[PDB]
């Protein structure tokens, strides 16, 4: 069977993982499919309540990491070896079985969301909600999904893959449509100007980041355009669905948010414009009214989200409450805004304050109900009105909207980006990495805006280049780093985006380096013929179990040092143009050194870093074309993720030739075993400089492809 409850243990390829399973727990392994390899998890109770804690057996010895909530809106990571240490709201938990990785799902059935919860003795517990006092049930056969198989990614991914197949509610990551967005420069008026953003401030900052040489493709016009009031700290609400005075041209108050979107695209060449809004409209949800059937609603507090954030529970939204739009006229809602946005020439919506509808559904049919029927109406005013797939989720981080996101295609991963914090830089990190281990399954991660000038610029812009996401900065306008931003932005607003979610390796999954003391962070991506890795020290600083919130804490060193080797990109095989005859030999571009080293399959590279260093390097398989020809593209050798400039890639061993087509420009580098006899770029042959030590080809590509004419088309003869 393979997954199975036996005696009173759950077992999992001969290896025990849970003991004192109880006898009310019950397990089926049944699909319309039909059998499947992991066990959907239920139980029976007594009564019908709003709320059951069962729980599923005892967890100790055994190496975790989770993903919890640490906040409403945001999870975290947290490792540990006994169930005790499994934090409330534990939406996603992996556990290693020492070579077999074992995932655990908690699951939205019917009108209940569960989650996961450690006990003092160390039992797992399976956390079922509504909701709603009124939204009432005694058992359930399909609230938790258990996946087990021996490569922890591919295990993760085939276990949401059953439970897509059971639900149908959502679809995977890589069946959705990303907006084209995320393949250029942005810029978010966010850390900018706050709420006092205006429409001169947009355009000061679009003209600013342009004027060094990163023209920004994209603009997030962020809180503070709309129209909004404190009820007749007071929470504001909305008020009417277009543009305040911030945003209506000084000239003719007729001309609204069109004015400068026009600016914008037609005055300075931004493609996309994109604007901020509530889930519920804004913070206060809407002023009441008939219009959009709203109402007033407070809060509902859940234990577990408010014995991880207590401040939510004197949150001006819990205490003031928010106008919430009728189910009934929500879609009415969206489409009267979202037409009018599209109208105007805007393009897309970040869409926050997601979570608070799983406090608010206590008339109307639960936590899952009302987020079901929000998303719903969502999801079709954006696919009418955005249609580009428009739409960046924001504050979202519930099992609830995760469950039901099947069009929506990019999430922020992290809680904000904070400039004026220095606890939160190397825990943006890392919970960037951890969470998009599960939230990568769903849509492609967002690692948000930063700064370019800023301590920590290099650090966050690094992390970016190697998310896989979005690339955005919100500086104030003339506060840029460009030889920074240089190393992000083509000069024609394009970036070098990698093709994943950014993740943790393989080694890094279940060991915490923000607290354990010793490790340093990987994080691994693919391009199409070359792997990345970026290793960061983030220790000194994670949310406190004791102190509920983001705190530093002490540690041994400054320094770490750790190892990297070619395979810790887990994925490298598929960058190989031959895989089957690949003996995993990798060329190791550090970007930072500027410096090449040959790396056999297996052999470990040392690397050091103090407390909030990093380091990049692009890791390229060799092809050995002859004996002594040996040869891998490292690409645009000044910026981050250098790999991601080669597009295609032929070597031809029978002429000793590689054919390479590279976008971008500046210089271009690569591994050769010997001097190239020739280096032609466009038909014409070019200088180059080649270091016989380490192999380093260097030449340059001087401009960005002529037309239109989208690659340069490079040939190295050997
Ligand atoms: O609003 C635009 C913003 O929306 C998303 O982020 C929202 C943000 O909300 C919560 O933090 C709000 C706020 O808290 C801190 O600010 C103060 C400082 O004491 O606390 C008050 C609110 O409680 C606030 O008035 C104070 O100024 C913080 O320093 C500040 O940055 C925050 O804005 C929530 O805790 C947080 O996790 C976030 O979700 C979106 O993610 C942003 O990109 C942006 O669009």
């Amino acid at each position: 069977p393979a997954v199975r409850i036996s005696d009173g243990n759950l077992i999992i390829k001969n290896r025990t993982i849970l003991t004192g399973v109880p006898d009310n727990v019950i397990t089926t392994s049944a699909s319309e499919a039909g059998p499947v390899e992991g066990v959907f998890v239920g139980a029976v109770f007594n009564k019908e309540e709003s709320k059951h804690i069962v729980p599923i057996g005892t967890l100790r010895n055994s190496r975790f990491m989770s993903c919890f909530r640490f906040k409403l809106w945001w999870m975290a990571q947290r490792m540990g070896e006994m169930g005790r240490d499994i934090p409330y709201e534990t939406q996603f938990l992996l556990v290693e079985s020492n070579k077999v990785y074992t995932v655990f799902l908690p699951l939205i059935e019917g009108s209940f969301r569960s989650c996961l919860q450690g006990n003092v003795n160390d039992e797992v517990e399976l956390c079922l909600e509504s909701g709603d006092v009124d939204t009432k049930r005694s058992s359930f056969t399909h609230s938790l999904y258990i996946h087990a198989g021996t490569d922890p990614f591919q295990t993760i991914t085939d276990a949401i893959r059953t439970v897509k197949l059971h639900l149908n509610s959502f679809r995977q990551r890589h069946e959705k449509k990303l907006p084209g967005i995320v393949d250029y420069f942005g810029w978010c008026t966010w850390d900018a100007f706050y709420q006092e953003v205006t429409q001169e401030g947009v355009e000061a900052g679009l003209k600013s980041l342009a004027a060094g040489g990163t023209p920004p493709k994209f603009v997030i016009i962020d809180d503070g355009w709309q129209s909004v009031e404190r009820d007749a700290s007071p929470i504001f609400r909305l008020t009417g669905i277009k543009e305040n005075e911030k945003f209506k041209k000084k000239d003719d108050p007729n001309v609204g948010i069109k004015n400068i979107v026009k600016i914008a695209k037609e005055k300075h060449g931004l493609r996309y414009v994109y604007v901020w809004h509530a889930i519920t409209g804004y913070w206060g949800g809407v002023r009441p009214g008939e219009e959009y059937g709203s109402v007033m609603k407070y809060p509902n507090m859940s234990k577990g989200v408010v014995e991880n954030d207590p401040t939510w529970k004197t949150d001006v939204m819990t205490l003031q409450g928010l106008g919430l739009v009728s189910p009934k006229k929500v879609y009415k809602f969206y489409n009267e805004l979202h037409s009018y946005l599209a109208d105007a020439g805007v393009d897309g919506v970040k869409v926050a304050v997601q979570c608070v509808l799983e406090t608010l559904g206590g008339g109307l049919g639960g936590r899952v109900e009302l987020t079901r029927q929000f998303h719903q109406a969502l999801d079709s005013s954006v696919a009418k009105n955005f249609p580009d797939n428009g739409c960046i989720a924001c504050m979202s981080h519930n099992t609830d909207a995760l469950y039901c996101s099947k069009q929506a295609a990019v999430i922020r991963a992290s809680d904000d980006f904070y400039p004026r914090d220095p606890v939160s830089h190397t825990i943006h990190i890392a919970s960037v990495a951890y969470n998009s281990v599960f939230l990568g399954e769903f849509m492609q991660p967002d690692w948000d805006m930063f700064h370019s000038v800023h301590p920590a610029a290099e650090y966050h812009a690094s992390a970016r280049a190697i998310s896989g996401g979005p690339l955005y900065v919100s500086d104030s306008p003339g506060k840029h780093n460009f030889e920074l931003l240089r190393k992000l932005v083509l000069p024609d607003g394009s970036i070098l985006r990698a093709r994943l979610p950014g993740r943790p390796t393989r080694d890094c999954l279940f060991a915490d380096p923000a607290r354990d003391g010793v490790s340093l962070l990987k994080i691994w991506n693919m391009n199409k013929y070359t792997g990345v890795l970026g290793v960061y020290n983030c220790q000194g600083a994670a949310w406190s179990s004791t102190e509920r919130k983001n705190i530093f804490h002490q540690t041994k060193t400054d320094s770490l040092t750790g190892s990297i080797r070619g395979r810790d990109v887990h994925s490298i095989s598929e960058a190989s143009t031959d895989p089957t005859t690949w003996n995993g030999d990798c060329a190791v571009y550090s970007q930072s050194r500027g410096e090449l080293i040959v790396m056999p399959y297996n052999v470990s590279l040392p690397v050091s870093l103090k407390i909030r260093e990093h380091e990049i390097f692009t890791v390229s398989p060799i092809s050995h074309l002859v004996d002594g020809v040996s040869f891998a593209p490292i690409g645009l050798v000044n910026m981050y993720n250098s790999g991601g400039a080669i597009e295609g890639l032929r070597y031809e061993a029978e002429k000793m030739k590689v054919v390479m087509e590279v976008k971008g420009c500046g210089k271009f580098g690569s591994y050769s075993s010997v001097k190239p006899k020739r280096c032609v770029v466009e038909s014409n042959e070019i200088a180059f400089e080649y270091d016989s030590s380490s192999g380093l080809v260097t030449f340059e590509l001087d401009k960005m492809p002529i037309e239109n004419k989208r690659f340069h088309l490079i040939q190295v003869e050997l």
